[PDB]
């Protein structure tokens, strides 16, 4: 295990580039984020490299489908044996909870099952265009409502949010949080954001970060100055 | 190439059990899609497997994130060279806009982009929970209007909203509809189905048939039948 909240996004397009990254890291620094760039890249056989390294890890594939593929999905997902596993809470309560039964055959080894509610590059203007009237925050509750309801294990949003939730919800309920910027950081597409300070400050039980790590020159140490950060 | 519209869903949770129906197949008879379960199973080289075989392969794993990843996990699947990737057109303009984009520095081979409207399993009810006061025709109408918007080559939605689509977004808009059941099948999850003549009717480009043929007591023959009924 690691005692760290951080989970690194490994965001790259490229095997080695990420491994050069992560043989300079250490499972106790934190845990890794495989999403649907280096998954559609690499596939299974990459988590399998990281696992074997020994690190906890999240696959990030916001599974948004049908009940059934939904289901399989995260069936497929606990078959590689992964830490935590994502789902987004918008693909409705069927779905979800189609997601959390498939993963009663795996028992103790199951993952941790998490919900998407609103991406944190997400602002009021950007849910506008669906028609949706609610602001992120009131959306992402209702999302997350949905998903504690199905049984789901926690949810993803921006740490704007969790004060709110880990209230609403309580503090059982996991609030993974991305859109993490230490100061003078580039925003980037990214809107609801938060520092690491900040985030753990909001009672965060994980923050996942991308580019403000991955994007400098020896990363490893930026991770590593992060983590002195929340001491 | 084929000038079947019939796209077949690959959801097995075995390769050879899938490769053993492809191989009773032949890409002039029909496209293939490869979801988010056998995808999360075997990854990227069960695609090429696929192509290495003359199919066309839609890459069906619906990227819903932030604008960063879903450009770099678009641009993964054109590394693929696949025929066709899909998106998730709740995902927003944003996110949209920076998918197709992604696919500028692909050219002539950049794969068709297509984005979800409303998943064919859910009703007015699974949206309700959601926050979601709209149908799910007019909801679809509104994700695949900010579809065309941002330039996308068409949606993925059901053959009930072909006959409005097509005559609000033109015969160029491109319509993959899933949702697919021939009477006496199984419906299963599906919810807003149509038979594969009444589909073809409704003026869907493509449409995309799983169970019904991977699950039929022979499935080649399945695929004639139907095939044959389109003509
Ligand atoms: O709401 C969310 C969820 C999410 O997973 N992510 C992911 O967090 C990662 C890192 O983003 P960043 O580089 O820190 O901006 C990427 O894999 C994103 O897709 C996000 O940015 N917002
Ligand atoms: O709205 C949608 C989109 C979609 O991709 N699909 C996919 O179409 C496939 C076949 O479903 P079925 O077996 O015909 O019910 C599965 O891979 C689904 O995920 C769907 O059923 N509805």
């Amino acid at each position: 295990v690691t005692n760290s909240p951080v989970v690194v996004a490994l965001d790259y397009h490229n095997r080695d580039d990420a491994l050069a990254f992560v043989d300079k890291i250490d499972p106790r620094d934190c845990r890794l984020k495989v999403g649907k760039e280096m998954f559609t890249l690499f596939g299974p056989q990459f988590v399998r490299e990281l696992q074997q390294r020994g690190f906890d890890i999240f696959l990030d594939l916001k599974f948004h489908d049908i009940p059934n593929t939904a289901a399989h999905a995260v069936a497929a997902a606990a078959d590689l044996g992964v830490w935590m596993v994502n789902v987004h809470a918008s693909g409705g309560a069927r779905m979800m909870t189609a997601a959390r039964e498939a993963l009663v055959p795996f028992g103790k080894d199951a993952p941790l099952l998490i919900a998407v509610t609103v991406l944190t590059s997400m602002e009021a203007s950007d849910l506008v265009d669906l028609g949706m009237t609610l602001s992120p925050a009131d959306y992402a509750e209702r999302l997350a409502a949905l998903t504690q309801k199905c049984g789901l294990d926690g949810v993803v949003c921006s740490a704007q949010e969790a004060v709110r939730f880990k209230q609403v919800f309580g503090q059982e309920f996991k609030l993974v949080t991305p859109g993490i910027r230490p100061q003078g950081s580039e925003a980037g597409d990214q809107r609801r954001i938060m520092t690491p300070e900040q985030a753990l400050s909001a009672g965060v039980d994980y923050m996942v970060i991308g580019r403000p790590v991955t994007q400098s020159v020896d990363p490893a140490q930026t991770l590593k100055a992060i983590n002195a950060s929340l001491q």
